[PDB]
């Protein structure tokens, strides 16, 4: 496959200038494999519907023993927060965003 990142990288809140980048991801798995299998997310807007308006205290609790930790779950969120400004039109972001809020809430 082949990739790489920044897994060292941090800085304060007052990033308002950047370009069109996904967040990081953990040292386990990319992304097709940090939520279908993890957070119970599917791909597909609804993936994440079904796993977000229902939650359990141990869908949190299993995230973290993947190789995951509260860093993980607040760039994601607020990066497909950022791309329901742009394009009203995406529940896959909506849902997604929406999922790991309720993860951070019962962590």
């Amino acid at each position: 496959g082949t990739d790489f990142g920044t897994t060292n990288n941090f800085v304060s809140p007052n990033l308002q200038l950047k370009q069109n980048v996904l967040p990081p991801t953990p040292k386990n798995i990319p992304l097709p494999a940090f939520g279908q299998r993890i957070i119970g997310w599917g791909t597909g807007a609804e993936g994440a519907r079904q796993r977000l308006e229902n939650i359990q205290p141990a869908d949190v609790s299993m995230i973290k023993k993947q190789g995951t930790t509260l860093e993980m779950i607040t760039a994601w969120q607020d990066f497909y927060e950022q791309e329901q400004q742009r394009n009203e039109n995406n529940p896959t972001a909506k849902y997604r965003a929406r999922l790991m809020k309720k993860i951070a809430d019962l962590w």
